């Protein structure tokens, strides 16, 4: 019930598809292969908790945060903190 999972995600992330976000939403996004990256330039600082995976991952607004060592498939990403909504994509490559 503490872990941004499979059960409690409100949102699906499409890769390179850009969606606004907010702090507390929970994403899952499947990762095929490569690096995930993910991108935002409204400006607003960012930051990212992977479940099981990498944390206290930043974006500042404005370009793309590589992520290196998250992992291939079902990856969910809790928004830990953004001052308002701001439009963001996750992507992979």
């Amino acid at each position: 019930s503490a872990s941004c999972g499979s059960g409690n995600f409100n949102k699906t992330a499409a890769k390179g598809v850009e969606f606004s976000a907010v702090a507390g939403d929970c994403i899952k996004y499947n990762k095929s292969s490569g690096t995930l990256q993910i991108g935002s330039w409204t400006g607003v600082a960012s930051s990212y908790n992977i479940t099981s995976g990498p944390q206290g991952i930043t974006n500042t607004g404005n370009g793309w945060t590589t992520v290196a060592n998250a992992a291939n498939g079902d990856l969910y990403i809790k928004i830990v903190s953004a001052s308002r909504s701001f439009n963001v994509k996750f992507d992979n490559w």
